[PDB]
């Protein structure tokens, strides 16, 4: 159950998800998974950055689930559930912006 996930927000807004990860005291990483705006069955990884180019600010990645199973961003790099491919990405940072590090706060 991704719904019990406590770093599911599930139906919120892509300026929703900004408004809550571009807080201050955000580390890099910060992170939750919504549902996309606008593609049906595919998720949404939304991560807070930093650096001193840009500042605090926020990149999305868009999770893709197959009818066939799996669940990945790339699909070089699939997973059995949205929980797994979470722990992943918290050990890998890979093509992402960094590493996932701690659920956004409320
Ligand atoms: C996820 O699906 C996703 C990935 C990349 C870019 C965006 O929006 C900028 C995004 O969020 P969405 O709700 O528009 O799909």
């Amino acid at each position: 159950s991704i719904q019990a996930e406590e770093w599911y927000f599930g139906k919120i807004t892509r300026r929703e998800s900004e408004r809550l990860l571009l807080n201050a005291e955000n580390p890099r990483g910060t992170f939750l998974v919504r549902e996309s705006e606008t593609t049906k069955g595919a998720y949404c990884l939304s991560v807070s950055d930093f650096d001193n180019a840009k500042g605090l600010n926020v990149k999305h990645y868009k999770i893709r689930k197959l009818d066939s199973g799996g669940f990945y961003i790339t699909s070089r790099t699939q997973f059995n559930s949205l929980q797994q491919l979470v722990a992943y990405y918290s050990k890998h940072a890979d093509g992402l912006c960094h590493r996932l590090t701690t659920v956004c706060p409320t």
